[PDB]
DNA sequence: ATGCATGAGGA
DNA sequence: CCTCATGCAT
């Protein structure tokens, strides 16, 4: 398995080469469908180039992007800041903390619950 | 490039 | 409920 440094260098050189070939991020994502039956979105290609995915996600995707390379050659600021503050304190809130913070902050419980799942996921990105 | 979301899968 | 991989919509 690759180091974080391996994946960083791979990402850099993947991006350089995609741009040089004049393909867009969506182009690559689509071609992974066309060529390998594994379609991906522009969002996914973008995150991969920015290392904004988990280490394991990055590792699963790298060989796929490598094959492609080989071949071709809302919530408001008042609310947000507060949400962030609590996260630094309690990153994993109980369904009561959640429902509690939700109404007090005037948001649906489900919007608050998902915000915390996403915030937790971000921290697990190779570069958050 | 990013914010909020879905849904499969698991303790 | 969560983690996780993933993307629609912005």
């Amino acid at each position: 398995a690759p180091s974080s440094d391996d994946l960083e260098q791979f990402a850099k050189q993947f991006k350089q080469r995609r741009i040089k070939l004049g393909f867009t991020q969506a182009d690559v994502g689509l071609a992974l469908g066309t060529l390998y039956g594994n379609v991906f979105s522009q969002t996914t290609i973008c995150r991969f180039e920015a290392l904004q995915l988990s280490f394991k996600n990055m590792c699963k995707l790298k060989p796929l992007l490598n094959k492609w390379l080989e071949e071709t050659d809302s919530i408001e600021v008042g609310v947000k800041g507060a949400l962030e503050s609590h996260f630094l304190k309690c990153p994993k809130p109980s369904a009561h903390e959640i429902t509690g913070l939700a109404d007090s902050l005037q948001l649906e419980k489900e919007v608050v619950r998902v915000w915390f799942c996403n915030r937790r996921q971000k921290e697990k990105r190779m570069t958050p």
